[PDB]
């Protein structure tokens, strides 16, 4: 559980996100797969784009960015009350993608990076300790979530 002032900082960073979710979408997807090529393996051949000009120009890329984090800021604005808005997120992750815990904490880690890249100054040491117990309280409950699905994670 974080506490009030965890979830400010949290909140704070994330309105620097919200003003632009295309670009730190693409920065992130893109760090994800340079950091980690073989999650570039859960989604189908039909991408597997070869240059990061080929990944900044994919409007394919960029909109699905734009998923990714417009769930994420839902989940992390309701400060663990998260329930109603992470079980269809598990359901698909668990039995559709299969998408294991190990590959939600690669995504975690590029988040980070891109965060602490573009906001250093509203990303020091506590707001960084924030949004990672906040995170892991991601992973934790989707883990859970996993669990009661039949999806060992
Ligand atoms: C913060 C973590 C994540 C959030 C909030 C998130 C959310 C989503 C959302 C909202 C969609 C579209 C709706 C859906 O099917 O559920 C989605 C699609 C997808 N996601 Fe995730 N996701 C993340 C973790 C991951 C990771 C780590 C991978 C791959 C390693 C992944 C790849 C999957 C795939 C394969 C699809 C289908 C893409 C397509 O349309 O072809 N996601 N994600
Ligand atoms: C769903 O579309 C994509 C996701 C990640 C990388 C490239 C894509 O076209």
């Amino acid at each position: 559980v974080l506490s009030e002032g965890e979830w400010q900082l949290v909140l704070h960073v994330w309105a620097k996100v919200e003003a632009d979710v295309a670009g730190h979408g693409q920065d992130i997807l893109i760090r994800l797969f340079k950091s980690h090529p073989e999650t570039l393996e859960k989604y189908d051949r039909s991408k597997h784009l070869k240059t990061e000009a080929e990944m900044k120009a994919s409007e394919d890329l960029k909109k699905h960015g734009v998923t990714v984090l417009t769930a994420l800021g839902a989940i992390l604005k309701k400060k663990g009350h998260h329930e109603a808005e992470l079980k269809p997120l598990a359901q698909s992750h668990a039995t559709k993608h299969k998408i294991p815990i190990k590959y939600l904490e690669f995504i975690s880690e590029a988040i980070i990076h891109v965060l602490h890249s573009r906001h250093p100054g509203d990303f020091g040491a506590d707001a960084q300790g924030a949004m990672n117990k906040a995170l892991e309280l991601f992973r934790k409950d989707i883990a859970a979530k996993y669990k009661e699905l039949g999806y060992q994670g």
